[PDB]
C-alpha cells in the first residue's frame, strides 16, 4: 500500500507541476501548495483516519490555490499601484449606533489580496454552506455536536430580548433573570450596603476562577478601568501555584473582601483547591481577631456556576449563586454570570453598554451580506495567510496600555477553539486549523520583537488595534502612539529598497565601499509585509464589546470552513488525567517506574529534592 | 526565466532519486528539499546572494538526511529502545551554592536517537562555535555591523579576570558603578534618601523601553520573595499616556523616586514620558506649596551611556549610573539598568543574582560541547525550526513570580535573532530565529495547550519549573507540578483510538454514531516534545543562570545561523515613518503623500480626533 501511495504521491506532483501557473522562478512556491496538505496528513496520521477532501476539493479551494502560485510572491505595494482608492475598497466601518459615534474601522488594503483574489475567498464562504450554519448557530441548534450542545453566547446579550430556544424553551428569561441578580449585588456592593462579618464594606473583590473562567474578567477589568469605580480594588487569583492566592491575601483586607468563585464546572482542580484555601484562610484570620465565623462564608464568598450542587458543598447560599448554562462556552463567558466582578467594577450600565457592543455586532454578523461583513472578512484574510501563505502565527498588538490582556483572552478564544485536528465528521483536516496567537500592546512590542516581524524569516499576519481618542489627555502623548500605530503597517508594507540603504550609507558616510557592502543587506527591508487596521472611536465598554463578539465571529467562520469543531476541547483532557495519578506519587522519596524514563526521572528529582 | 525552472525540476528529480525515506513519507523528503527554495524566495527583495556556507555543511547535508529518515518517527521509539535515554538525555549545571541549587535540563522527549545527537555536536565543530564563543567572551568586535563588542558577561564577571576593549580592562569601570548602585540603593532602602518635603523614598518609579523596560520589570517580579516590601515597584514603559497617568495615581510624588533607563536617553517614548513625570511632579510640589528650587536633582536619577543629555535634563552627574556600548539593550539587566531591582532585593541579592550567570557563564564557556546546557538548548532547537520547520518556541513558566519570562525572552531570542541577512552580507537560506511566546503555568493549560495538544502545528515547548515554592500552603505545589511532570508526559505519549474507543464504550450514554465520530476528535497524536528544565527553588543565584542560559542558546544559534545576534536594524525604519507622520496628526489635516491606507488611515484620525 505505501507503494502504491508513492508511486501516487509522484503522478500528482508531475501532474501539479505541469498544470501550475507559477512562474518560472517560483516553482518552489506551487511544490510547496501542493505538499501542503500531504504533509498535514503526515503529521496528524496518528489520529488513523482517513483525511478530509470535502474543503481541499471546493472549486473555490482550487482557484485559490492556482491564485496563489501566480500571487503569492507580489509585493503588497502592487496593488496600491494599480488603484488609486484601494483604501475605500478594502475597508469597511460597523457603526455602533451609540451617542459618541463610536464604530469598529477595519482596513484589510495591507494585504496580498487583489479583486480576484476577493471574490474567491467571497465564493469560499457560498461553497462550505457558512452562512446557513450561522443561522443555525443563533438558532439555538446544536451545533457543537461532539457534546450535543447548543452554542449561544450571543443569547446572552442578546438585547432584543426575541425568543431563543433550547430543548423546546426560551432561554431569555432566565438569562435576564441572573442580570437582574448581579445588578443587585454589584449595586449592593458599590453603594457600601453590602457588609462583610465585622460591618466593613466590600473594599476589595478577589475573583477565583482559571482560563475562561478568570481571562475575561480580568481583560475586561483592566481595559475599562476608567469607567470603574477606584474605590473597589479588584484581584484576580487563578494559578494553583500558592504563591498567587498568598500574593493576593497580602494585598487585601479580608474583613472588607468579597470572594468570588467562579467556575462553570465548579470542579476544576485549580479554582476549587484555591477556593478552599481561601476559605480555611479567610476563617483562620476572623477566628485570630475574636471575630466569630458564624455566617462568615454566607457574606464573604459568592459563586458562579451551572453547578448548583457542587455549590452547595462548598457552603455557598444557593441564593449567591450565579447561574449560567452548558451553551455558554468558558471562553466565551465573559458576558454571562461570569462577569460579575466586571459588573462591580464598571456597574451595571456600563457592563449593559459591555452587551449592547456585543449585540450590534451579532446584529451586523448574522445580516450583513457576505462581502460586507467585517468578521467574515477578517476570518478570510486569515485563512489567506495561515493556509495559503502557511503562517503559523498571528499577532495582536493593541496599541492602548488598558488593552495589555487582549492577545492572552484572544489566545484562549481563538487558540482553544480552533486548535483542532479532527472535523466534526470524524476525519482528520487536510489543511492547517487554528494559528498561534502572540502579542503585546503597542508601542512597548516595537521595542522587543518587531525586529524578527520586519527583518526575520517568517510572515506575520498582524491585527493593529486602536483608538482615535484616549481616556487619559496628557501632553502629546496620544498622538506620538497613534503616530506609531499608522507608521508601523505602512513601514511593514514599504520596506525599504537595497538602493536607498545604499544611498542613506553613503549620505552618512564614515565608512569604506566594503563596509558599505557588507552593511545595505542587513539594513534591507524587504517589505510587502502584511497587516489589518482596526480603529474604534474610543475604547468605551460598548466598544469593547464590539471588538470581543468581532473575534468570536472571526473564529466562528475559521472553524466551520475548516468543518472543526469551535466550540469543543477534548485535548486538555489527557493532561488532567495523567497529573492526577502523578499527584499520588508525588511523595518524599517514592520510587516510581511505570512511565516512561523521563517522567520516572522527573519525578524522582521531585522526590528527593523536594526537601 | 524558464532556465531557473528547469533546473529546479532537475534538482528535485535528482533529491527524490536518492531520498531514502520510507515510501510513506516522500512528502517529507519534497518538504526538506524545497525548505532553502522557499526561504530564498521570500527573502528575495534582499537583492543579494544567498549564503550556502550552513546548508554546504556537511553535518547540515546529513542532517537533512537523517531527518527524511527519522523525522516521522515517534518520539516513544528512542525510549522503547533505550531503557536508560532520560540518563544520557539530561543533564544539570551545579549552581556551587549552600543551598546547593541548579539548573538541571531534560531533553529527552525530543525527535532526537544517538546518531542524530552526534551530528548536531559536529555542526558545532564545522561552523567554528567554540572559536566564536572564545572571541565574544574575550571582547573581540562581533557585532561587526555596529563594530562593537559583546560583553554583557563581564558585567557580572565575579572572577574579575581582565578583560579588554580598545585595550582596557572593562573590569574597574564595572564594579565602580557596581558601587555606585551599591551606594544609592542602601539610602534609599535604609531610609536615608529624602524626598523635597523630607519624606523617606516609598515609591520607586523606572522609566524605560524595551531592553531598559522588560528585564527590570521581569527580575522585580520574579524576585519579590527576597525584596523589601516597604518600597513599592512600579514601570513606566508605553508612551500612552494611560501608563503614566495610572503609575502617577498611585504614589505618593512626595516619596517617589523616579529612575531614567534608557542606554540613548533620546527614544521618543522614554524622553518624553521622563519629561511628562518631571513637569507632574513640579506641578503636584507647586499645588502643595513645596519649594521646587534642587527638587529634580533629589527625584530623579539616570541609566545612560549619554552624559551629556542626562546632564540637559537636570539630573545630577552623581546620580548618572553608567553603562556601555557593548552591553545590548536586551542584555542589560546585569548593568547599572538593573538599578531599580538592586533597589527592591538588596546589593547582595544583586550580586547573587550576577554570581548565577557568572556560574552559567563559566559551564557555557568551559563545558565540553556533548555535555554544555546552552549548546545543547539551541541545538535541539535548531533540529526543530530548521529541520521541522517549526516557527515557534513555547516558553511555559510553572511558577508565578515568572509571569513575565515569556515576554522578556520574546525581545532577547526575537530582537536577537529575527534576522534574514548574513554578516557576510548574503541572504540566510535557512530559517532564523523562532516566534516566542506563552504564560505560566498551570493557567496556559486551560487557555492555549488545546491547540498544542490536538491542532496541525508542531510547538517545542520549554517548561520551567521550580523544586521548592517560596510559598508554602496546603497542597498547593504539588499540585503545581504534577501538571507540570504530566503535561509532558501527555505531549509525548497521546492517547491512541483504541484507548478512547475503549473509555468511551464503558462509560456508555452514547449511540455507536456518537462513538466512531467521536473517537478521533478525542484521540491525541502524541508525539510531541518538550525540553523540561528545573532549578531546587528560584532564588536570584537561579534567575541569573537561567537567563544567562538563554543568553547563551541565543548566542549559539545566531553563530551557527550566521547572522549577527547583537545589533537591530529592523526598527529603525517605523521611527522614521513615525515622525514623519506625527508631523500630519493635526485636526482636519488631509494627507496625499504616502499609500492611500495610510493617507486614509491618517485623514481617518485627523477628521474624528474631536
Ligand atoms: O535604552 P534605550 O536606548 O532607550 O532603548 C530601548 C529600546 O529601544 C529600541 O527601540 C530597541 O528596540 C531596544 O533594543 C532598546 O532596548
Ligand atoms: O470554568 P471551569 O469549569 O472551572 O473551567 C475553566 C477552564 O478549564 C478548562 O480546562 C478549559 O481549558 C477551559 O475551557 C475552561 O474555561
Amino acid at each position: 500500500h505505501h507503494h502504491h501511495m508513492k508511486d501516487q504521491y509522484l503522478k500528482d506532483l508531475t501532474v501539479h507541476l505541469n498544470e501550475s501557473n507559477a512562474a518560472p522562478a517560483n516553482t518552489s512556491m506551487a511544490v510547496a501548495s501542493f505538499n501542503m496538505p500531504h504533509e498535514i496528513t503526515r503529521r496528524m496520521r496518528p489520529l488513523g483516519v482517513d483525511a478530509d477532501t470535502s474543503l481541499t476539493s471546493c472549486p473555490s479551494w482550487r482557484r485559490l490555490q492556482e491564485l496563489y502560485e501566480i500571487h503569492g510572491s507580489e509585493s503588497i505595494l502592487k496593488n496600491f499601484d494599480e488603484c488609486k482608492d484601494r483604501f475605500q475598497r478594502y475597508s469597511l466601518e460597523v457603526d455602533l449606533r451609540s451617542s459618541d459615534k463610536n464604530f469598529v474601522f477595519l482596513d484589510y488594503s495591507k494585504t496580498h489580496i487583489n479583486d480576484e483574489i476577493k471574490d474567491v475567498l467571497f465564493k469560499l464562504v457560498e461553497e462550505r454552506g457558512i452562512r446557513a450554519f450561522m443561522r443555525a448557530l443563533f438558532a439555538g441548534e446544536k451545533v457543537n455536536t461532539a457534546e450535543n450542545r447548543s452554542v449561544l453566547h450571543i443569547a446572552l446579550r442578546n438585547r432584543s430580548n426575541r425568543p431563543i430556544f433550547v430543548n423546546g424553551h426560551d432561554v431569555m428569561p432566565l438569562v435576564n433573570k441572573v442580570l437582574e441578580q448581579m445588578k443587585k449585588l454589584s449595586e449592593k456592593v458599590r453603594r457600601g450596603e453590602w457588609k462583610g462579618q465585622s460591618g466593613k464594606p466590600i473594599r476589595h473583590v478577589v475573583n477565583i476562577g482559571i482560563g475562561g473562567s478568570d481571562l475575561g474578567p480580568m481583560m475586561a477589568c483592566e481595559a475599562l478601568r476608567p469607567f470603574s469605580d477606584r474605590r473597589i480594588s479588584m484581584h484576580f487569583v487563578s494559578n494553583i501555584d500558592g504563591t498567587h492566592l498568598s500574593e493576593v491575601l497580602n494585598l487585601v483586607d479580608l474583613e472588607s473582601t468579597l470572594f468570588i468563585i467562579a467556575s462553570k464546572t465548579f470542579t476544576t482542580q485549580e479554582t476549587i483547591t484555591n477556593a478552599l484555601s481561601a476559605r480555611n484562610e479567610f476563617l483562620k484570620f476572623l477566628s485570630s481577631r475574636g471575630i466569630s465565623e458564624a455566617g462568615a462564608v454566607a457574606k464573604h464568598f459568592v459563586a458562579l456556576s451551572t453547578n448548583a450542587e457542587k455549590v452547595k458543598e462548598f457552603g455557598i447560599d444557593e441564593e449567591n449563586m450565579f447561574q449560567f448554562w452548558d451553551w455558554v462556552g468558558g471562553r466565551y463567558s465573559l458576558w454571562s454570570a461570569i462577569g460579575l466582578s466586571v459588573m462591580i467594577s464598571i456597574g451595571y450600565d456600563n457592563f449593559v453598554e459591555l452587551l449592547t457592543g456585543a449585540h450590534i455586532m451579532d446584529e451586523h454578523f448574522i445580516n450583513a451580506p457576505t462581502e460586507n461583513n467585517l468578521p467574515i472578512i477578517l476570518a478570510l484574510v486569515g485563512i489567506w495567510y495561515n493556509n495559503f501563505f502557511g503562517s503559523e502565527t498571528q499577532a495582536i498588538l493593541p496599541y492602548d496600555q488598558y488593552l495589555w490582556r487582549l492577545p492572552a483572552y484572544l489566545q484562549q478564544l481563538d487558540m482553544e477553539s480552533n486548535g483542532k485536528g479532527a472535523t466534526k465528521n470524524g476525519r482528520m483536516v487536510s489543511t492547517h486549523t487554528g494559528p498561534i496567537i502572540f502579542g503585546e500592546a503597542g508601542t512597548n512590542g516595537q521595542h522587543a520583537f518587531y525586529q524578527l516581524i520586519h527583518q526575520g524569516t517568517k510572515l506575520i499576519p498582524c491585527d493593529f488595534i486602536g483608538a482615535i481618542q484616549t481616556q487619559n489627555y496628557i501632553g502629546e502623548h496620544h498622538r506620538i502612539l497613534m503616530s506609531n500605530f499608522f507608521a508601523q503597517t505602512e513601514a511593514l508594507m514599504i520596506g525599504k529598497t537595497p538602493e536607498e540603504v545604499k544611498r542613506e550609507l553613503e549620505s552618512a558616510g564614515g565608512k569604506s565601499e566594503d563596509e558599505i557592502q557588507l552593511l545595505i543587506p542587513q539594513k534591507t527591508f524587504t517589505g510587502g509585509r502584511p497587516s489589518n487596521s482596526l480603529l474604534v472611536k474610543a475604547l468605551t465598554p460598548r466598544a469593547l464589546g464590539a471588538i470581543i463578539a468581532m473575534y468570536e465571529h472571526k473564529v466562528l467562520v475559521q472553524g466551520a470552513i475548516w468543518g472543526i469543531n469551535s466550540y469543543d476541547q477534548w485535548g486538555v483532557e489527557l493532561g488532567k488525567l495523567l497529573a492526577k495519578s502523578i499527584l499520588l506519587q508525588l511523595q518524599p522519596g517514592q520510587k516510581v517506574t511505570n512511565h516512561d524514563s523521563s517522567t520516572n526521572g522527573l519525578i524522582e528529582l521531585f522526590n528527593e529534592r523536594s526537601h
